[PDB]
């Protein structure tokens, strides 16, 4: 009985219930409504000239600031043009320098206070220096106090005489597969192939953040095509939360037993069964894995085997996921550029201690960026990413890049970067830039620049790195295409190429 459910786990909660402070529920309360920014305020803040620019700015044109960044954005932008004309308004490509330099800093004053939020984007490595470092310091007080409210476990009589349920957006886990998993023909059914890849290396789970699930299952709404099902341990740490839900405890793992796909009103969704398992199970599966895959490419690129270029920054929901496509993703790096160009150019980033860190935290939040980016304003969040300074390459699993199709096409493009670098290197040893930098690429940057994709449209290191992406795809047509629309750059990335083997 579903009411029945509800009244037994209130009670076996109910001393807790009452016991709560005065603080620890508007702790609690705080955690489920996230404190939103002041959009009043913000406005006010702007000068003259910034509010006409921020009318104006075409926001998806971005390519450092988070979805969730960008849905603000557009919401301040609504509440600037509404004193404006209908007409005009009616009326109303890559960022000018002038609007890009100015959406960095104003990230900075757009972040809302959102727990839950903070925990996921830094996999629980709060530390991390990506926000002010004011608000990082209440959140570790507000995350140590929570952690302290959570103590009463959910007990060995009930562990396993209830199912906690949860509704999950598809592209939470992962944006690319989200894209494509419900039936475009039917909405009301699973893409088999789509579901297969999403199910196929799904094995674990993690939570960094507070999970709230219902104690009783309830219809997803259209964007939830996830309908968890998750028993617990019995000493899974828990709270009861108004309208039959339960907070659980951060920092737990999660074995998939089961992914199907089921119908429910006329309707199909798919089924997740999760069993709560010590994190630290996880985490050595994790730990296992970096190993072993490690040991796979040191020996297929000729390094030494104690060599630390893999790096699993892992702590979120797809975790194994995250683990298991980097396996396919070097595959087709390897598969797609010649061996020579690899081995030289990762020699290069091993000798720079560089690493290949595919995680599932935000970037900026990883140790590879914001060791060498003190200003959060010059932090950048994408799918992938390249540091020069730290020699390595950042793969964000659970989002999407700018039309690719999935992504071993981020690699290649992030590799692209490294290539740029390694060239310039080895032109001038002594003086250290990137081969984009020099006159030459400048002026076919000027000429071809906009002949390939529009993302290529950025600048001359964006534009090089998506032409060597598109010169390596397991697409003829479009590695003919940079030839054709681009020649001057398809010889000049085949020169580098040349020079780097011949180092
Ligand atoms: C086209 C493309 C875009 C991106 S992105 O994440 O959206 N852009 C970021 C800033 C990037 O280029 N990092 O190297 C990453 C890889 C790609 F191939
Ligand atoms: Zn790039």
């Amino acid at each position: 009985s579903r009411y029945e459910k509800w009244e037994k786990i209130k009670q076996h909660y109910q001393h807790w219930s009452d016991s709560l402070s005065e603080e620890g529920r508007g702790l609690l309360k705080k955690l489920q409504i996230p404190i939103e920014p002041k959009k009043d305020d913000i406005i006010h803040s702007l000068s003259q000239e910034e509010k006409e620019l921020l009318k104006r700015i075409q926001i998806d044109s971005s390519d450092f600031l988070s979805t969730e960044e960008k849905e603000f954005l557009k919401k301040l932008q609504i509440d600037i043009r509404d004193s404006l004309s209908e007409e005009e308004k009616e009326l109303l490509n890559p960022l000018s320098e002038k609007e890009k330099e100015f959406l960095k800093k104003l990230k900075l004053d757009i972040q809302p206070y959102d727990i839950n939020q903070r925990l996921q984007d830094t996999g629980g490595l709060i530390d991390s220096p990506s926000i002010n470092l004011d608000v990082r310091k209440q959140y570790k007080r507000d995350i140590q106090n929570i952690d302290a409210l959570l103590h009463q476990s959910i007990g060995s009589t009930l562990y396993n005489k209830i199912y906690l349920y949860e509704n999950m957006n598809i592209n939470n886990l992962t944006a690319t597969l989200g894209a494509d998993l419900v039936d475009s023909t039917d909405n009301t059914k699973i893409n088999r192939g789509i579901f297969n890849e999403f199910k196929k290396n799904f094995k674990y789970s993690i939570s960094s953040n507070y999970m709230i699930v219902d104690i009783n299952e309830r219809p997803a709404l259209d964007n939830e095509r996830l309908k968890w099902r998750i028993q617990l341990s019995p000493d899974t740490r828990a709270g009861y939360l108004e309208n039959g839900k339960l907070i659980l405890q951060r920092n737990i793992g999660l074995e998939i037993k089961d992914v199907q796909i089921i119908k429910q009103s006329e309707k199909e969704y798919i089924r997740i069964d999760a069993k709560v398992v010590p994190k630290s199970k996880i985490d050595t599966k994790i730990q296992e894995a970096q190993l072993n895959i490690n040991q796979e490419w040191n020996k297929a690129l000729g390094l030494p085997k104690y060599t630390k270029l893999i790096t699993f920054n892992v702590h979120n929901r797809y975790a194994s996921n995250i683990v298991e496509s980097a396996y396919l993703i070097l595959n087709e790096w390897k598969n797609n550029i010649q061996s020579d160009l690899i081995k030289k150019v990762t020699n290069y980033l091993v000798d720079g201690n560089g690493r290949f860190v595919f995680t599932d935290i935000t970037l900026p939040n990883i140790a590879e960026q914001y060791t060498h980016q003190d200003e959060i304003y010059e932090q950048v969040h994408s799918k992938g990413l390249y540091v020069p300074e730290s020699r390595s390459i950042l793969l964000h699993g659970p989002s999407k890049g700018v039309e690719l199709r999935n992504d071993s096409e981020g690699f290649i493009h992030e590799f692209g970067h490294a290539v740029d670098d390694y060239a310039g290197y080895l032109l001038d040893k002594n003086q250290s830039d990137l081969v984009t930098n020099s006159k030459k690429f400048i002026d076919i940057f000027k000429e071809e620049g906009s002949n390939l994709t529009s993302y290529g449209r950025t600048n001359e290191a964006e534009f090089f790195a998506e032409a060597f992406r598109l010169m390596h795809s397991t697409d003829h047509a479009e590695r003919l295409k940079v030839q054709k629309n681009a020649p001057k750059t398809f010889q000049f990335i085949n020169d580098q190429i040349k020079f780097i083997i011949n180092s």
